[PDB]
């Protein structure tokens, strides 16, 4: 009814699509921005999917509520504490959250987001705020919460500062480095700029994942394992395409980070074919159930849980084992990833 009510773990959620519909009202309200609409109520279902659209369709949507947040340091902020009590909400125990750094910025980044004007909010304040804000949610609300700053695909350019980012704000509380953004350009995998960068993060220890599969070929999952090392993948439903590669991470264990209420709303999965999560429950890969973005897809980790259970038949025993999977895959140092381990065992029994 909940489907699961069990602690849980996520492992994959963006913080700039878990944004309350009432706050953004807030904010845009208090500077001009002025969104599409001007109850909580009606914001939702609009800046809301209920059925897939094409890719810029999805992104207009950043477009109306980005721009009354980012650059206001007040609002980072805030949005990053406001994720936490929602994630305590669901039942969660441990969550890491991610975002791009230089979206939510208005000075030294180029281009500048959202078109807005120039201000004074640089990419490493807006690291330091949501670190603040996610704080202040850890120690209030009894939610476990690292972070994880996302290199954008289009942008190559930026990935360098990412993983600066990434060591400079080392476990206070930034645990890895990703990228997202639109997996269809061409060698955007391969790109000098995003190369670099995953290499640095090897070279010193930042913990990698990349978004990959969910609507990009195989190629695009054997470029983020063989090139960019990733250690875990974001969606990765396309690696099934390919069946020696599928078979190999299989046996290399690695962790997808899997969401299915996200994946029937993009158009990355289509209702008539098998779900990738029910052949990743029948094969016992690794594998961790997130939502994503709950703004955008009008939903919440229960959302997710409820798909699988009602339309999958998913049971309590595999979604046990699959926090327990997502909680081995954390990003955590080995101590305080035993105790999360003991804490769901004890809970779990
Ligand atoms: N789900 C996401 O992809 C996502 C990305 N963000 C932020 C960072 O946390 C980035 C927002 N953003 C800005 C430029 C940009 C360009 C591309 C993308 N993302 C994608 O291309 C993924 C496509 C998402 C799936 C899909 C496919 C086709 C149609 C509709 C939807 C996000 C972008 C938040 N959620
Ligand atoms: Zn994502």
């Amino acid at each position: 009814t909940p489907a699961f009510d069990k602690p849980k773990v996520e492992l994959h959620v963006h913080l700039d699509g878990a944004i309350k519909p009432e706050t953004i009202l807030y904010y845009g309200k208090r500077r001009g921005i002025a969104l599409p609409a001007d109850t909580p109520e009606e914001l939702l279902n609009i800046i809301g999917m209920d059925k897939p659209l094409t890719l810029p369709d999805f992104l207009a949507k950043f477009d109306y509520y980005m721009p009354a947040i980012a650059g206001c340091r007040d609002a980072i902020k805030r949005i990053a504490y406001e994720f936490v009590e929602m994630k305590a909400k669901d039942g969660v125990v441990y969550v890491e959250v991610r975002y791009s750094p230089h979206l939510l910025a208005n000075s030294k980044v180029e281009p500048i987001p959202w078109n807005q004007a120039e201000g004074d909010l640089t990419p490493d304040e807006v690291v330091s705020l949501v670190n603040q804000g996610l704080q202040e949610g850890e120690r209030d609300f009894g939610v476990k919460v690292r972070s994880i700053l996302c290199c954008m695909r289009h942008q190559p350019s930026w990935s360098s500062e990412v993983v600066e980012l990434c060591k400079k704000y080392r476990e206070q509380t930034v645990v890895a480095i990703d990228l997202a953004g639109d997996e269809t350009i061409e060698g955007s995998s391969l790109f000098p700029g995003h190369v670099q960068a995953y290499a640095e993060a090897v070279k010193s220890g930042v913990h990698r994942t990349v978004h990959a599969g969910e609507v990009g070929s195989a190629n695009v999952v054997k470029e983020a394992v063989d090139t960019l090392k990733t250690e875990r993948l974001g969606h990765g439903y396309h690696t099934l395409e390919d069946t020696t590669l599928y078979n190999r991470l299989r046996q290399e264990n690695m962790h997808f980070e899997i969401c299915p209420w996200s994946s029937y709303l993009t158009g990355a999965w289509k209702p008539d074919t098998e779900h990738a999560v029910i052949r990743f429950k029948n094969d016992q890969v690794n594998y961790s159930l997130n939502t994503d973005d709950p703004l955008i897809f009008k939903s919440t980790l229960d959302t997710d849980y409820q798909m699988t259970k009602k339309d999958m038949g998913f049971t309590e025993e595999e979604f046990k084992r699959l926090n327990i999977n997502a909680a081995k895959s954390s990003f955590l140092p080995e101590d305080e990833k035993k105790e999360l381990l003991d804490l769901l065992y004890k809970a779990y029994r």
